[PDB]
C-alpha cells in the first residue's frame, strides 16, 4: 500500500483505490495502474520534473529503502494478476530490486522529488508507474 500526497491530490495504484477515492475522483488510467483523488488537507510530497534513471524506493516487505537504477518509462507486458489480465502497461520503469504484491504504492524518489510508485514486480524485479509527465499535479 502507499500513496503520493501532492497539493490537494492523492495518487494511488488504481487497483488499490478505495470507495472514497472513486467518490472524489480526479483522473484514472487502467493502462498506467494510476488513480488520483482529491484531498481536503494539503500534502507535502513534491513531484520530480527530470530525466533521472537512478533513485531510491521504499520496500514494505523489507521495511527498507533501496537505491536502484531504473529503465525509462515504456510499454511493458505485465503478467496476469488478481487485478488485471495479462496486458501491456504504459509509462512503466523496471529495476532490479526485491518486491512482493503488497509493496505496490511504495514511493520511488530522486534528488528532485517523487518519480513514481511501485506497481509491478517479481523474481528480483520491481516496476514503477512514472508520474513525472503529469504536470497538472503541480497546480489547481
Ligand atoms: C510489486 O509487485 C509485485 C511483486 C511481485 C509479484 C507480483 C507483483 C504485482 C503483480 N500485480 C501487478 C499489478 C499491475 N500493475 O498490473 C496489479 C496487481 C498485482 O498483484
Ligand atoms: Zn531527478
Amino acid at each position: 500500500s502507499g500513496a503520493i500526497y501532492v497539493g490537494n491530490y492523492r495518487v494511488v495504484n488504481r487497483h488499490l483505490a478505495t470507495h472514497n477515492d472513486w467518490a472524489n475522483l480526479v483522473w484514472e488510467d487502467s493502462s498506467r495502474d494510476l488513480l488520483v483523488s482529491s484531498t481536503t488537507a494539503q500534502g507535502c510530497d513534491t513531484i520530480a520534473r527530470c530525466d533521472c534513471q537512478t533513485g531510491v524506493y521504499y520496500c514494505s516487505s523489507r521495511r527498507k529503502h533501496y537505491p536502484v537504477s531504473f529503465s525509462k518509462p515504456s510499454l511493458i507486458f505485465v503478467e496476469a494478476s488478481e487485478y488485471y489480465p495479462a496486458r501491456y502497461q504504459s509509462h512503466l520503469m523496471l529495476a532490479v530490486g526485491h518486491s512482493e504484491p503488497g509493496d505496490c504504492g511504495g514511493i520511488l524518489r530522486c534528488q528532485h522529488g517523487v518519480v513514481g510508485i511501485v506497481s509491478t514486480g517479481g523474481n528480483g524485479l520491481v516496476g514503477f508507474a512514472d508520474v513525472r509527465d503529469l504536470l497538472w499535479l503541480d497546480e489547481e
